[PDB]
């Protein structure tokens, strides 16, 4: 949501730094365009109908940032990494959207889902197999995060569960992007793990920080019976208001009357600075992680996009 | 149907082709299971709920005989190649199936699938980039054929898209395993190019021979308004049982009478030949290709199976 927006429109102080990234972004969004238009006309008419004309890209914009760190910045196979990662998003949302007439756009949207994966992989075989190998992997979490999300806790602690979730369906491909972009443009291992783990701690910052103004500013997960990690922290207290969270929070909501009296009984319990805590500890590691970079302005701009994030929640936001 | 499954139990002649095979095959069979097997419980006890005991594989079997034509049959490659054939193939038939309570049953299907793609591009990850790059085409292709089979024929010829649509769905996967089990075990690039235009062939004549037997010995491709390549040459003729014919097909059909008057007039037409034709002129493309390989047991065996497929249907059956 509007974190991972947001994050793309946090200004670098750099103005070199900007126009390079802007071009080489021309340059992912062509090579994606032609990737999405590729193949029989029928099938991509449909992919251009599910393509939601979107603005600014994350991911490719991370994966790209985090090439700076090697000896060939920005170069063509970091671009066509920074593709591979956002026509992966992009399945994946295609996929997860069908489970979330009806017959037909449900077959269409799995297909289009399918035939991004093969151009992933056209790709792929021209940037090595270690990328192919990392993408078996990430891919693989990503899938493991929805299905955990489709099963639920089942008997398992409901915060773990929500984390596990988070750091599978949204860590894993911002955390992909950082190493990628790395390693294609010949990063020092160090630098490249460093780049992978930062992606990750950013990915649970962006998510937690989304949950956190969901609740306290609609509240449209509450009506769903999605209880993210403020509302679990709030559940777990031996409180007054704990017990009345208990008590009421059994499914989803239903009158904007009783999601109301939630969201102020969520006001009144220590959820939401239970929550931000968490986004600290996270902040805290990708800290430790851009400690194992070399200072810069790309490094700073990393920083700030994680700090700005974390504002819109923290102290004094 | 039929076809593909008897194929796999053409006995060879040759009796240690058949030991050497059997054997490759139980180390593709533990593969294929670890494979299917890997991941979280929750999302394994699923895969494997979905598992249908098969039997006889014929897409890693055509793998394996034509690895015979390498200096490296039935080498490890070889094997984990014809896994990732068939993985691909079993991916397919999960989104297939969807397309063809019960909200979660999709949901699930559709990321059985998916894990399944991750799973399969692990293994491709140590087979090499050119496998990859392999992958990304028969995979797209494979696609392509469910979505052109899913929008239908629109205004072409609907023969030439019946045609488009087995070669892309079933043709370009079995052309896959004869590729990828000859490369893998070092073939000639002759001998490579030959059994991938063989398995391509032989999935043609699979399919319309299975088509020609549904309809001439229930016809049950009829009454969901499948008009299989004997029906489609029916409705093409200048005949009172074409113009009856023609009358008669527009969608799909309801009662046994219909059904069964239909199944008689496709039989007073040329239809069943027109289709048989078809099958002996893939056929002699088929042996048009055996012809580019050494004499051999296995290339007896090959032809075998081809034979055995068209005999179901063919002069004197």
């Amino acid at each position: 949501g509007v974190s991972t927006t947001g994050a793309s429109q946090v200004e670098f102080g750099d103005p070199e730094l900007t126009a390079r990234i802007n071009d080489a972004m021309v340059q992912v969004e062509e090579l994606l365009h032609t990737e999405l238009s590729s193949g029989e006309d029928f099938l991509v008419d449909i992919v251009m109908h599910l393509t939601r004309a979107g603005g600014k890209r994350f991911r490719p914009m991370f994966a790209l940032l985090a090439s700076e760190f090697g000896e060939k910045p920005l170069s063509e196979n970091v671009i066509k990494a920074a593709v591979v990662v956002e026509i992966t998003h992009l399945a994946t949302l295609y996929h997860d959207d069908v489970m979330d007439n009806a017959r037909w756009d449900n077959s269409v949207a799995i297909l289009a889902g399918d035939i991004l994966l093969a151009h992933a992989s056209g790709l792929m075989s021209q940037l090595g197999t270690d990328t192919v190998a990392h993408f078996a992997e990430t891919f693989g979490e990503l899938v493991t995060g929805q299905m955990r999300e489709t099963v639920g806790p089942r008997d398992t602690d409901p915060i773990e569960h929500y984390t596990n979730v988070i750091r599978e369906k949204t860590g894993v491909l911002i955390a992909s992007a950082g190493y990628l972009g790395a390693m294609h443009a010949g990063a020092a291992p160090e630098h490249i793990d460093a780049l992978k783990n930062f992606g990750a701690a950013v990915g649970m910052i962006f998510q937690i920080v989304d949950d956190i103004i969901d609740i306290f500013s609609p509240g449209t997960d509450l009506r769903e019976g999605v209880f993210t990690l403020p509302v679990l922290y709030a559940l777990r207290e031996d409180t007054p208001v704990g017990a009345e969270l208990r008590d009421i929070l059994t499914g989803p909501l239903e009158d904007d009357e009783t999601v109301n009296h939630v969201l102020e009984l969520l006001s009144q319990s220590g959820g939401r600075q239970a929550a931000l805590d968490e986004v600290y500890r996270y902040m805290d590691i990708a800290n430790a992680e851009l400690d194992r970079l070399p200072d810069s302005t790309v490094k700073e701009a990393l920083r700030n996009l994680a700090t700005f994030t974390v504002k819109r929640v923290g102290e004094g936001h």
